[PDB]
Order: structure tokens, then C-alpha cells, then sequence
């Protein structure tokens, strides 16, 4: 009975569960502990794709590397581009920043696009997808207000992270994300120092790393500038509670 849908990353399963509930059965391509930017789908996964009725793309080029392989594995599945209508930020002007799933504001748009496409695929349950969408959009506004309350009073708006997956989140809440990685690469020995000074000159209290990437340089920086080390997980499946934990971590660090 349920529609088989595959999504790219764990957070999307959260969005799909909220929008589809029991009407969909979700599979996920990228493991929560892998760097999605260098992930290559496994043969057993491409085979399983033949069962899929639809595939939900983050879009903005996020899936560019696997796109041809997904289409060849299943030519009948609908590709849902969840980034439709969204104006992206650029990562050094080469391309769009694809981390739109960490902005509650932009997720409202992704959710609307997804529900609209699912209702086209499964017209008989259109009313349920619409009601489920409405429930999820209201939850998103409430989450947005909650995150804004946690972050608006910070005098320190800057935070250092290893991998820059938080540019949209940061724009939403007026934070400044200072990344350690450069062009998907570990910092130079010089850059590391420069980054260390930057961090010293701003009195930063904590350095964040991400589970999917080595925290080696975040740890070295923290040891050198007198800070602690915390993990932020941009791929957490428990999306809403993870975002609140992220905001609290940032608030605790600038406090
Ligand atoms: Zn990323």
C-alpha cells in the first residue's frame, strides 16, 4: 500500500515522515556518519532503487555526482527537486551552497514542494498530504521562533566549525559561521594559525567539529586558543531536536 520513496540524506526522512506518515516507506541513500559530498552509492543500493516510486533530491547540485546512476537504476521513478524556487547562497561564487535542509524557513519551501509532488503521485490521499503539510509548516514556524529566542541575545555572533554546512542556518539567525576547512580541504599550516588568531581575537570559547569529518584540526585549534570541542551533526535524522541542540550549543559557547 505505502509508496516506496528514497531520499538522499537522513534529515529528509524526517521531512518525508512528517509529510507522508504511513502513506510512504522511506529509504535513505547516504549513511548518517558519511560525508555526503564524497559519497558514492553502493551497488546493493542502486539495485534496491528499482522498487522506488520516487526519489527526493536536495537539489542545487547536491546529487550531481550520482544523478546519471540513479536515473539508469530506475527510469520510472519520479525525481522530486525539493529546492524548486529557492534562491541559494554561493560557496565562493564555484556554485550554490546546497545545505538548505538546516534552515527551518527554507524547509517550509522544501516541504511544500514535496507534498505537492506526492499528492500528484498519489491523488487518492491528497487531502491527507495537505493536512500533514499544514501540520509540519506550523511546527516549523514554532521551531523557528524557538531557535530565534535561543540565539537572539548572544553578544558573540561568531562560531567556528570544521565543515561549513551552516550558512543558511546562520543567515536565518544572524550568526557568522567561520569555517576551518578550505575548499573541502584540511587547512594549511599557515591558515591554521591565521584561523587560530582570528579565534583568539574574537574570544571564541568553543570549537565545533562534525561527526562526518575528522575533528583533528578543531581539537588542535581548541587546545591552542583555550576552548572546548563539541560536535554538531548536520545529518541527524531527529532533525528538529538536533537543530535545537545545535542552537543551545552555540548559545552556550558564546555565553
Ligand atoms: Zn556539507
Amino acid at each position: 500500500d505505502a509508496m516506496d520513496i528514497t531520499v538522499s540524506i537522513p534529515p529528509q526522512q524526517y521531512f518525508l515522515e512528517k509529510i507522508g506518515g504511513d502513506l510512504v516507506r522511506v529509504s535513505v541513500l547516504v549513511p548518517g556518519n558519511n560525508d555526503p559530498h564524497t559519497y558514492e552509492p553502493k551497488p546493493q543500493q542502486l539495485a534496491a532503487l528499482s522498487e522506488a516510486e520516487a526519489y527526493v533530491l536536495i537539489g542545487l547540485g547536491f546529487e550531481q555526482p550520482w544523478l546519471e546512476k540513479l536515473k539508469a537504476a530506475n527510469a520510472n521513478m519520479k525525481l522530486i527537486d525539493s529546492a524548486q524556487g529557492i534562491t541559494p547562497l554561493e560557496m565562493e561564487k564555484m556554485v550554490a551552497d546546497p545545505h538548505i535542509w538546516l534552515s527551518p524557513t527554507l524547509v517550509k519551501r522544501q516541504a511544500t514542494t514535496i507534498a505537492k509532488e506526492l499528492a500528484e503521485l498519489d491523488p487518492d490521499n491528497r487531502d491527507q498530504y495537505e493536512a500533514n503539510l499544514a501540520a509540519f509548516l506550523a511546527e516549523l514556524e514554532r521551531l523557528n521562533q524557538e531557535l530565534g529566542q535561543i540565539l537572539q541575545p548572544l553578544p558573540q555572533r561568531k562560531f567556528i566549525v570544521f565543515h561549513p554546512s551552516w550558512a543558511y542556518f546562520a543567515r536565518d539567525y544572524n550568526l557568522v559561521q567561520i569555517p576551518i576547512e578550505v575548499e573541502g580541504q584540511e587547512p594549511s599550516a599557515q591558515e591554521l594559525k591565521q584561523l587560530i588568531d582570528t579565534a583568539k581575537e574574537n574570544n571564541l570559547t568553543m570549537v565545533f567539529g562534525e561527526t562526518q569529518f575528522s575533528t583533528k584540526s578543531s581539537e588542535a585549534i581548541a587546545a591552542e586558543i583555550g576552548a572546548g570541542v563539541e560536535l554538531l551533526d548536520p545529518l541527524a535524522a531527529d532533525w528538529s531536536s538536533n537543530l535545537k541542540a545545535v542552537a543551545q550549543k552555540i548559545a552556550n559557547a558564546n555565553s
